[PDB]
């Protein structure tokens, strides 16, 4: 069944438009956080961070970390995750943005702040999940 969390998925030669990343898992009961970290070495090109309790609200925080400094957050109040339930996250790399769908519904787009797509060569998956599968394909 499981993969180990935190999990590091290599993206050989980085990301490219038409690359589809699929993450299957189950949110733990009483989850606090999920994080996907697309990394360019020490930098986080794209941090996708559902928070289950931020001041008693559920919010998705997206950001970029450059030279160990976080940038301007992009916050999404649409929250498709539920504690205890199975999910599917799909991240489709497009020319201008990452497109995220959860459970086959469009959730958000994140404009590319890191422009060297071919150097975004690691996805880190962490937080309060049982991880089932993490894979990529070209569509
Ligand atoms: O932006 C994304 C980052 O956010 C920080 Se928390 C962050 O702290 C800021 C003050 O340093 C502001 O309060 C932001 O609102 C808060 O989300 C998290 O510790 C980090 O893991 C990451 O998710
Ligand atoms: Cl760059």
């Amino acid at each position: 069944g499981p993969l180990i969390v935190p999990y590091n998925l290599p993206l050989p030669g980085g990301v490219v438009p038409r690359m589809l990343i699929t993450i299957l898992g189950t949110v733990k009961p009483n989850a606090n956080r999920i994080a996907l970290d697309f990394q360019r070495g020490n930098d986080v090109a794209f941090h996708f961070n559902p928070r289950f309790n931020e001041n008693n609200r559920r919010v998705i925080v997206c950001n970029t970390k450059l030279d160990n400094n976080w940038g301007r957050e992009e916050r999404q109040s649409v929250f498709p995750f539920e504690s205890g339930k199975p999910f599917k996250i799909q991240v489709l790399v497009e020319p201008d943005h990452f497109k995220v769908a959860v459970n086959d519904a469009h959730l958000l787009q994140y404009n590319h702040r890191v422009k060297k797509l071919n150097e975004i060569s690691k996805l880190g998956i962490s937080g309060d999940i049982d991880l089932t599968s993490a894979s990529y394909t070209m569509i």
